[PDB]
């Protein structure tokens, strides 16, 4: 049950979740694999904003999904 992450830039990204994980636990994976928090990130699909209140299957993501990886508050 592989899901692949597409950041705003193209980076492509995989990480292993199921469809009865929470979306904060499947963000949270993203540290895993990179290293920037939750907080920094956001979530996308088909143009809505994903929130920590539902599960993967409540959503409808599927396997093979990218997700949308957007900065949130732009610094330097």
């Amino acid at each position: 049950m592989q899901i692949f992450v597409k950041t705003l830039t193209g980076k492509t990204i995989t990480l292993e979740v199921e469809p009865s994980d929470t979306i904060e636990n499947v963000k949270a994976k993203i540290q895993d694999k990179e290293g920037i928090p939750p907080d920094q990130n956001r979530l996308i699909f088909a143009g809505k904003q994903l929130e920590d209140g539902r599960t993967l299957s409540d959503y409808n993501i599927q396997k093979e999904s990218t997700l949308h990886l957007v900065l949130r508050l732009r610094g330097g």
